[PDB]
């Protein structure tokens, strides 16, 4: 009963992995294809293969996780060849999502041109918010640079495109972003990427727990649900209906999923919890969401989607 | 063993209430004076009395709190007369802190002029980040507006002044702010105010939990510690040594306090936990911190202050 329509495609359920979790190699991707995830997305890629930051760069926290991966990925070509080959063996219902995170505007345009010129018929996600790349600030916090990039992208990109955004914390920022985004034929916006540059400390050792950037890393998990929900909701009420929303952040139980959908998310991505549990999480959370719906007498997501009530 | 020197004043310990919690009326303040807090601060005031937002506007959460108080306060004159009367009857070792949060630059300058002209010899905290006032974006997220205001304030304000800042999530933002602040004879910066505009949902009722701003409110408590610690540490390494730091955010145990001190905070403010526990919290947390220090063989905060180790 979780059938979903997103970007003109039908998915068995709205669950996907969040980019960067369990999607580094073809082996990881095949495991997601074999799981009950309704769809899956590749690790954000760059033109050149990258090793990422020094270890340790990821730590499981009681309330979530902190990481500073530094974009380790097997390179743009590796992922493109994989998706193109999978396009031929139609053994999946729905398109695959392809994430790109170029280190500069030039690199993102180059990758998008290649995607546009290829036979790829899936969905592309432009990551404008990686908080863990030393020397590179989050492009999506610079409204002007963001508007400039999107203008150049839409002069040639005609395929489905969505943007992964960092969290915003001021209503006026939502107004400004929504206005910039509403002018483009975007397929979706995905909120949110990690809460950037947080710090976790081991009081006994009196030190940080991750090696890169003096311990500052992206925060995810339970810590960020309040912000994730707010971002999904704030955008749901300001974006033109043509642009759908993928909600990412703090999803660990069917209840968390239910809350994102109530705010207005259509697809849902699980990061930290999937990293901790493995692909079996999809089976568990699908069962949990269905139980919630059963108890409430709901037979489809359309019964409550975007219907969060004010007081 | 928690003796502290801050703004050239000596305090029995570094603990104080965070502005807005247990400090609305003279009765609240007197209870703080009678508790074991090393110092205390008043509720942010405006020139005129304010009722604040409709109820419910504050909700305790398992991992913190969410609120949209709307600056309810008894007015600038009420707090000033109270602090002035207290100065006469010298029954306190250490100045009292006075928070102001005018709805416009003009209102802030007017209150500051009044403080400058009065006999007030305590410390003033200028709130540049109230995220719960409908229609007003956080001034501190506007670097240019913030620089202008401080430029004007320092052309006449000669008494001790500190600034309460909203959390920042991009290292470049820390660089820009540190450069703006370093040019002024500021006494301190207080990081951080609530994580702005989060959302909490009651899944059973399928609605938000607070009435104002459609349920969007400031987040505090365990949810924000990683961000709080990061802000304190990021500023500690960029600000000129003359500007000290007050760390606020997610403090509820001695260990949380220890982590803030390890990052570089000198004074510590407790918000959410004090709202939940009452002034008796000071007695508990002081014992917990001393217990940690005893186990490690530390006899004063100077032994580990700002000594967080990188990997
Ligand atoms: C180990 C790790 C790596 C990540 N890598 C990326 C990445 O390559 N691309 C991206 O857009 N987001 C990345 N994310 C961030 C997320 O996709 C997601 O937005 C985030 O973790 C918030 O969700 P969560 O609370 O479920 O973790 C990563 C998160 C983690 C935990
Ligand atoms: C009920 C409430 C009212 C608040 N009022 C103010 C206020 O008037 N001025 C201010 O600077 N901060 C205000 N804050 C924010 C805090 O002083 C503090 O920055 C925040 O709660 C983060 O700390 P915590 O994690 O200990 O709550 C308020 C917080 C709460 C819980």
């Amino acid at each position: 009963m979780l059938n979903t329509t997103f970007a003109n495609a039908k998915f068995a359920n709205p669950f996907m992995n969040a980019s960067g979790v369990h999607c580094m190699t073809i082996e990881d991707l095949e495991e997601l294809k074999a799981s009950q995830a309704g769809a899956y997305i590749t690790k954000s890629s760059t033109l050149e293969k990258r090793e990422g930051n020094p270890l340790p760069r990821y730590v499981d926290l009681e309330l979530g996780s902190i990481n500073s991966m530094g974009l380790p990925n097997l390179g743009f070509d590796y992922y493109l060849d994989y998706v193109l080959k999978n396009q031929k063996e139609n053994a999946q219902e729905g398109p695959i999502f392809f994430s790109i995170a170029g280190m500069s505007a030039a690199e993102n345009i180059a990758m998008l041109k290649k995607i546009q010129e290829s036979d790829f018929s899936g969905i592309t996600e432009l990551n404008l918010s990686c908080p863990n790349v030393p020397g590179k600030p989050q492009l999506a916090y610079d409204f002007e640079a963001t508007e400039k990039l999107l203008k150049e992208v839409f002069t040639f990109f005609t395929k489905p495109l969505g943007v992964k955004l960092p969290p915003y914390f001021d209503l006026v920022h939502f107004d400004i972003m929504a206005e910039i985004l509403n002018q483009f034929p975007l397929t979706y916006v995905n909120s949110v990427n990690s809460i950037g540059n947080g710090l976790f400390i081991d009081p006994e050792a009196e030190s940080v727990v991750i090696k890169p950037k003096d311990g500052f890393g992206g925060i995810g998990g339970a810590y960020i649900k309040p912000t994730a929900l707010a971002n999904v909701r704030a955008f749901y009420t300001r974006l033109k209906p043509e642009i759908q929303i993928i909600g990412t952040g703090g999803i660990e139980t069917g209840q968390d999923a239910f809350e994102h959908l109530l705010c207005g998310a259509t697809m849902l991505q699980i990061g930290t919890a999937l990293h901790k549990e493995g692909p079996a999480i999809f089976d568990r959370i699908i069962k949990e969401l269905e139980e919630i719906m059963n108890q409430k007498g709901y037979q489809s997501i359309a019964d409550f989607h975007g219907k969060l009530k004010s007081l």
